[PDB]
DNA sequence: GTGCCGAGGCCGCTCAATTGGTCGTAGACAGCTCTAGCACCGCTTAAACGCACGTACGCGCTGTCCCCCGCGTTTTAACCGCCAAGGGGATTACTCCCTAGTCTCCAGGCACGTGTCAGA
DNA sequence: TCTGACACGTGCCTGGAGACTAGGGAGTAATCCCCTTGGCGGTTAAAACGCGGGGGACAGCGCGTACGTGCGTTTAAGCGGTGCTAGAGCTGTCTACGACCAATTGAGCGGCCTCGGCAC
């Protein structure tokens, strides 16, 4: 529920930054600041898609929803 | 290497900030947004964790990051 | 507490920069904006040194705080 | 010219932070990093100024400028 | 909106700047970076403008908004 | 030769960052701006593009180019 | 230290120039010289590597980061 | 080879510069390109020290012939 | 308010990667002992702040004319489709040639004793 | 011409740069076959320029803000030195990540329907 995507996914965008070893605390508290910062972006985007007059969520609703 | 997550995934996401409906567009430039944002985070994670001294990047060295 | 530098100094920059004439409101408001930037960093190297493990603020972590 | 501020009024700066302890070599770092990106804004404000028509940086000006 | 420019202009300048073929995914994202970059210099030339006393933009207040 | 894209695309964008009028000095010197700075991408993209051992100009070279 | 080369091989240079005494002050700008343009052409050759897939720099990527 | 660096010390230039893995043919090239780049400004920095009536070259002269 | 067609929802398969277990051993934390370099208090001088007078610049008022907005016709191109091919990609073998542990050596690096060598 | 501050050369103590000899990670030619770009042709759409009306931007004088100079008072910042707190370096214990391997979850890809999104 904290962490919406896999963990192995989370933790090869940590070794591509960089990194030469990850700890598995530090996959799931990036897990967790990437699932909570895109849920911001989300629930944002979908008030623009229902203000714009529409039910589905574009691209360009991410994007303006991203740029706030 | 522009949408490091599972499509599955960050549409699941979107799925429960509401969206009634999803654009596969919208899927693809939310992913894009993630991984962007989440190596900007890694990044200055890694140079945190050189700092202190330290090859492996933690829990704190990501919550750091994070509040820059 | 608003502006933490002298005025005097704060106007010999905006002289140097190539003022001809510097009016009392804007070597206020460069006060202002210079105080509110150095206290950002000054609290980010404050949280980068704390996380090293020192009291110490030290020349590497307002060079790590500025580049966040 | 590479330190334009007075040292005791920059380590204050940083000590209202929150610092417990300051090195004298992060007194002069923050020095340095607030004379340059302090002569960036009044730079950028001199050309504002001249470009409205005027020899005087005024409070407007310098707003404008920080926010580029 | 995310492309405002003619993707056979957008196509022209990548072919000039030496590119022996052009993917139409590079046309479009090329298309949105140019978008994106000229819609932030145009917001802050108009912010020139109207600091300077005017509703109009010219060519002066484009070429300080660039150099920012 | 110095401007690429149509005035016409390059006034509608001027008047969409929220320009009430817009000169046409202003028109030929964002565009001459516009062609500048995208050539400038574009020609970083193309030696990406080659490095990577490729003839195609693709959306991930344009991306890394416009990220230096 | 900001000398990448050991300080006497930067002295052992300017001698080879022709100069009859080097001070121990150009032999620390002569370091700094050579430091901050070898960076400069090391970051460049990471990036053919990075393009070219290969995980090596190799011989081609030092030359073309050395005109590039 | 006929470098100014030490073999090593430019491979280490290299790695610290952020390389994975280096060629030792990159190794060879670095140093050449240091080399020269030496000797280039070495020639320059003795005429503008015999100019200023002078003969231990100081900080000033390299400064001014790697600014040109 | 009405018609049409974008293009997302829903469904079923399978194979590709994710999560989980257990082993090895690199790394991170705690603890000792010493040195670095900071905080405190003190002196005295630099230079900051605040007049008071002067006068340069700025902001108005307003009246010319610059030059942009609206409206419009023309025709120059950008978008699209269909058809052809070249290219880039994935899957493979073989062989580079760098990482690695182990090693000897050249010459890097700091101090001691002298005259250099830059100035009014 | 008239001339005195403080850095430099040569030796000793010391180490890290140079160099294997070998393992095997990854570099780079082969090839086969979908992806997807180039290419040619048609056509409407939307970009350019042209005239007319008039909105507002540029210049000129007046008046009055308010910044520059010069000066005095004094409150700060700076530099020294004391003296003691915390950060660094070495070392040892132990914790937890990298690695290989299994196996089954669940993400991706068609293929078929029809809801709602786009223009008139």
């Amino acid at each position: 529920m904290a962490g919406n995507f896999a963990n192995a996914r989370v933790e090869k965008l940590i070794r591509q930054a960089g990194a030469q070893r990850v700890s598995a605390d530090a996959v799931d508290k990036m897990n967790e600041i990437l699932t909570d910062w895109g849920k911001n972006i989300a629930k944002y985007a979908v008030e623009i898609a229902r203000h714009s007059g529409r039910k589905t969520v574009k691209e360009n609703d991410i994007k303006l929803a991203a740029q706030k």
